[PDB]
């Protein structure tokens, strides 16, 4: 079989940088690591010892539109079939008193987790069409904190997508608020809109393509990865104490070796090949269906996320 | 006449994103910004006020190849005709004590500065030959301290390139130096390396393609720009004490803004269309070709920097 | 001679009350009365004893052009010739750490002072032209703290215009800065930039249409009216301390009466036709011509503002 | 090509001694050595063994404009072409409480220096024109102390023209002070301000007759020749301290040798062919464009001086 080409965010840093480690150590996959900063992408590309032939770094920043078109363009100048297509780019900023925006003006967690994935992924869907692959997969990062089922998602600052009021303002910021709901802004709950977000756009993608074409969409939490760069603008004293909290008093840590094995898994296992599953991984390495949040599997919600956000990127 | 096209290294910060405005406030000039950061390129572009139709940000990232040459296809394919390059871009380390290398494996501060545009040049001069413009010119950005006629040369640490020793090694650092000159690693003294191999690089190109195609070269030193973020690295009391220092004390101070406006008249000036001159400014605007200092204007070491440089790059 | 129609904003308040009553006390003048709250104009016509033929209040909300557009299109229909047109109207936020924003995106101080008057001036000029009245007058107020000659401009806060960044940008506030100059948010200098822009804004109209039609213009500071409502946002004791401080230790206290009757003056004096003149009153009540700062006086930056200021307003 | 004729001034001495030597090895020039003292001019042309047929001395007594005028009927009767003009002529009082002055009456250093030349040059001129030599060259000799941009202008006594106070007075020293600027007597500046009046004299010949003739101007700083009779009268501890002062400690030092060749190049170098040119030697023999000072490259002060001039030695 080809060797099948696998785009992937955000690899310059741990769980992107462990699922390109791991699907080229087989020798079986050509990863593209599309990634903000060029320089730090080679850096861990060298340290992880990925073979010179599999990678092939190329420029991504979900902030700017005009950043995601011009990747278009040169990925298909490239002439290369495009199999399978991972979003695992996030940032996060926990610790914000007033808000940083993206480009386009929408506030910056929710156009980097969302928007331009979401523009990303719907570009790059004609190319995924015209692909002979045998399996051809959408992956779409998520976190269990996103659903409200669990007690992570019922920590005291929790998510909400009310009336999608801050979405069909625009995000601008001006005349309006940036958070979705309309509510005071809080660094944690624009993040955990945007995976709410994210989940959404996965069930509306498995509704209105997974017949057409045969494309596989999925999404998955990994657990919690505390090592890594996401809680960079978090202050100290949390990212020394998080992770013992996480391994013995939780006991949810995983370690990246691990969570990039399970999300290499998702992309290239047989067996998982139903569409619109929240995946999730047991304490014994065992692939599940999770359940999600009532307001996360709202159809109208997510229709009415689905026209905001084509009406917002100039899609429409 | 048709608005001539300028592809504008690191235009983000202080001295590229004046050259902009400058050129864009007129509106005959279509500005590319090459940055290595897409989001912080749009952030500058609104700021200063650019009209949206003259800017187009493009990636690129210097001490990667790989980008350079993605951007060159990338701009190929964009069917523009090039004009004007300018190589404004710079990265200072004062205090390291251990250094920092590029992707090929060369020091940080002579990939960024002299490497990368050495490549970018060498490959869009092609573009530039067939162009209908009337004036053609490719400028090279250089500084005062690395001539050593006069008294910001004679500083302590002061630049050398004996036997461009290190440049032979590969500047990979192992079982070698850094260190063009081979002695022990300085800051200060790679970048001024780095400015001299401009300054020469100039030269070459002059002599090399001057008379075969009609492609003006020019180098400047603006002055003193204490408010940019070159010395972002240093301790806050440099930043802090610096500027005054030049204003009162060595008067050596220029207005950013007046960088701009100088660098924009080399660029747009019909009388200044003399090849090979290392530019200047006088206290009252007025335009000088400085003198460049002996080892800067040696034939022969210029001949070999040239030489190692395209093998380096794979040229050859 | 028929009686003039003088068409002033801000009537509400002290300023324009005040000059209301004086102008319709005499019987000579149809006033208008353009204000953003119609039952807080009819409660200081009535109080202020104005005759009910002479006035007739009219909506206006600066912040928003619709308003300005509707207000002409009204005022258009009424059928009535357009005499003189005073632009007093102003909100000043000196306690705001998070800035308040118009409709269109401006910063609030910015465009209820100088954005809404410049349209609205700019498309009542037309109607003024085609008026059969003997004098025909353009009336601008300005402050003394615009001004940095006297001490008043030289308090530690004081106003700056640098290079129009923020007004280049759009003053939205997003990957920018709201402040013109592109400094840290200040109530105080946002309010005296305004007042800048107005007097340039004066100067520019004398330069362009005092030859082709025949419309003075003039601005003039009256004197620190310290009993309106301009300080409504301010902390009680300053409200409470400064009235006595301008009485006795600078002596620059004014009644409103006095500053009415000035203004009026203004309006309706045949000696004070000279346009493009920063009026100012005397101690003895003697109108004389006051000197503009440098950076007020300038052309080019007029120019300037002038163009942004049209392409902003969608007058292009 | 017919040997050319050269018209060089106080070559009695060091560095037009030197000039003719060079410019008679060759034999391929007539040299004419205008001096005061005709023994002085044989025994030197003796010495330095210059051909017989090659030199032609004449009388020139500079600081008498009856001998200028009378130098010029002879070599108007000689019937001989002229084509290239050498002003290098000069006397320095260091150490003089009164000044000497010349027969016209002005300050002997200024009517030496510049006047003198000054009426000769515009007299010569008519016969440059007249002639069929291919290149045609009027050099006027000058002093890096004359720019104050220099260490050596920066003396603790410097040159000034402030309003050229004393040259519209006549230099008399009646009713009037002989200093230009009409300071304290001072042996320096009056040898500074006469180099200055003739850098100025070039330029404006430059300017006048650059066009309309095409005879080239130039002016050059050979380096400190501490070997010539420029300091005759100074004190012996000078005469003898200064030379290695400037052999080791400045490394100024030029041999005598070195001065005349380089005069001779500038007299006979194609590539030197770029009038209003103030040129100056590197320590490699290499010949560059210097920079003056703002003052001395002032329009309006030149013109003032050349009026001046023009009408106290009867031009007019
Ligand atoms: N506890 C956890 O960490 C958990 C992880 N996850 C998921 O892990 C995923 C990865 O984040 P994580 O690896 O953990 O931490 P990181 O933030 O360090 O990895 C994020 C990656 O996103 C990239 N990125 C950020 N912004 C942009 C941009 N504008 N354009 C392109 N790439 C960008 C970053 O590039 P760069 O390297 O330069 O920063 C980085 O490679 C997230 O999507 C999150 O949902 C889920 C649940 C919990
Ligand atoms: N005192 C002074 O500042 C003087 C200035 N100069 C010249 O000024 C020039 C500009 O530097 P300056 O504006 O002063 O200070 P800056 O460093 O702030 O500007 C440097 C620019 O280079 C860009 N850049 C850095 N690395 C890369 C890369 N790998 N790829 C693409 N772009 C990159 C930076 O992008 P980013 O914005 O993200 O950093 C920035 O825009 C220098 O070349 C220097 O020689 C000359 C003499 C003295
Ligand atoms: N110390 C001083 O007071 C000095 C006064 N001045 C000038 O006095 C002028 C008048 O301000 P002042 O009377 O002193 O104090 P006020 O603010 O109380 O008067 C301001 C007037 O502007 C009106 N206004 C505000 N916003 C709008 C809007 N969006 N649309 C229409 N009208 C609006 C207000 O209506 P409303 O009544 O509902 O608030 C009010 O009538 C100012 O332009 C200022 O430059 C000059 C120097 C100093
Ligand atoms: N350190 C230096 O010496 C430097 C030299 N120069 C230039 O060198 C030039 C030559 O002076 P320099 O050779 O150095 O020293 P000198 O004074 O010894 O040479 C001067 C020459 O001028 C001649 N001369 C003086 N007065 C008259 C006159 N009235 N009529 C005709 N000729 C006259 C002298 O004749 P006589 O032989 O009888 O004295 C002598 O030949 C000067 O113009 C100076 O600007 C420039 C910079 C520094
Ligand atoms: C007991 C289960 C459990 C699990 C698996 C997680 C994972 C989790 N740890 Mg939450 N968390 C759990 C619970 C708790 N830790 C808690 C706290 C907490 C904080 C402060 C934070 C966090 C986070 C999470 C996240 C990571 C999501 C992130 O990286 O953005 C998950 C998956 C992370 C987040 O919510 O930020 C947006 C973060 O800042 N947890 C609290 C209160 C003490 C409880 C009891
Ligand atoms: C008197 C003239 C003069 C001028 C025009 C500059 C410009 C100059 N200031 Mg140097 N400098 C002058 C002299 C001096 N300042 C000095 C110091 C100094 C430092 C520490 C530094 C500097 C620098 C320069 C540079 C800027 C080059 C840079 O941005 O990298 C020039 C043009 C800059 C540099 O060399 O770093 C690589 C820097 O770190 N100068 C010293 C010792 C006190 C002297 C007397
Ligand atoms: C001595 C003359 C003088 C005059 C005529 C005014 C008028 C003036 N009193 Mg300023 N002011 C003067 C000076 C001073 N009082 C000062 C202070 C001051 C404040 C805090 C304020 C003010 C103001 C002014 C203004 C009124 C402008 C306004 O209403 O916005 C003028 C004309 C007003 C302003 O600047 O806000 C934008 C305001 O908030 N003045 C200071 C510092 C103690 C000095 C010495
Ligand atoms: C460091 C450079 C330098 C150069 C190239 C010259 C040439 C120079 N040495 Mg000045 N001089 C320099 C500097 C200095 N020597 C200095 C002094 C000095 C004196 C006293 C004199 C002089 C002179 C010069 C002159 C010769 C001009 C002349 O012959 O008239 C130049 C070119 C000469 C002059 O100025 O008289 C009018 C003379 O009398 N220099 C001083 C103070 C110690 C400094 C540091």
């Amino acid at each position: 079989l080809r060797k099948g080409n696998v785009v992937v965010t955000g690899a310059s840093s741990g769980l992107g940088l462990a699922t390109a480690k791991a699907l080229a150590e087989t020798g079986k996959w050509n990863v593209i690591m599309a990634c903000r900063d060029f320089l730090k992408a080679e850096r861990a590309a060298k340290s992880v010892g990925m073979p010179k032939d599999s990678y092939t770094v190329m420029h991504l920043d979900l902030a700017s539109l005009d950043s995601v078109r011009q990747f278009v363009d040169n990925f298909r100048r490239t002439e290369t079939p495009l199999d399978v297509l991972v979003c695992n780019a996030a940032v996060y900023f926990p610790t914000a008193k007033e808000p940083t925006y993206s480009a386009e003006g929408f506030e910056l967690s929710v156009a980097t987790n969302h928007l331009g994935h979401f523009l990303l992924a719907r570009l790059l869907l004609d190319d995924l069409k015209k692909s002979d692959y045998p399996s051809k997969r959408l992956i779409i990062v998520g976190s269990i904190t996103g659903n409200t089922n669990t007690l992570a998602g019922n920590v005291p600052p929790k998510a909400n997508l009310g009336d999608l009021r801050g979405l069909a303002g625009g995000l601008n910021g001006l005349n309006s608020s940036a958070m979705i709901d309309g509510g005071d802004f809080d660094g944690a709950k624009a993040y955990k809109d945007s995976k709410v977000c994210n989940m959404l756009t996965m069930q509306e993608f498995h509704r209105r393509f997974h017949e057409e074409t045969g494309v596989t969409f999925a999404s998955l939490y990994p657990g919690c990865i505390a090592s890594t760069g996401l809680f960079r603008e978090h202050i100290p004293l949390f990212r020394a104490l998080f992770p013992p909290f996480q391994k013995y008093i939780t006991k949810g840590y995983v370690s990246e070796t691990e969570s990039g094995k399970r999300l290499a898994q998702v992309v290239s296992d047989p067996s998982l090949t139903k569409s619109g599953v929240y995946w999730s991984w047991n304490n014994a390495s065992a692939s599940f269906e999770n359940q999600l949040s009532e307001e996360a599997s709202d159809v109208e919600k997510a229709r009415k996320v689905w026209e905001i956000s084509e009406k917002l990127v100039g899609l429409a």
